[PDB]
């Protein structure tokens, strides 16, 4: 149940809580915080000109299949993720593929 922590299903998707490390050498999912509920994602992309929201929006895009927008934590590292139309199940296979 390694995930859950970090989601939850709302009546428009799944809510994905995110923490991000901008400048990375790859964009992948690294981790978990267990006392936060986050997922930690390092993103190849340099936090300035939202450019690492918009490396963040293309990979869980890719990932999903759905339209992913940041619902909190634009100019944050702690990031609340809209998975539209997607439900919890989807998106724990797709996270732990
Ligand atoms: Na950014």
């Amino acid at each position: 149940l390694y995930f859950q922590g970090s989601l939850r299903e709302t009546s428009e998707g799944v809510i994905l809580s995110v923490i991000v490390a901008p400048n990375a050498r790859e964009t992948k999912i690294v981790g978990i915080d267990g006392t936060r509920g986050r997922v930690k994602v390092n993103v190849a992309a340099p936090p300035v000109k939202g450019k690492a929201n918009k490396e963040l929006m293309k990979f869980f895009k890719k990932l999903f299949g759905a339209e992913v927008v940041i619902v909190r934590g634009e100019t944050s590292r702690e990031k609340d993720l809209l998975i539209k139309g997607i439900t919890k199940k989807e998106v724990i296979e797709k996270l732990e593929l």
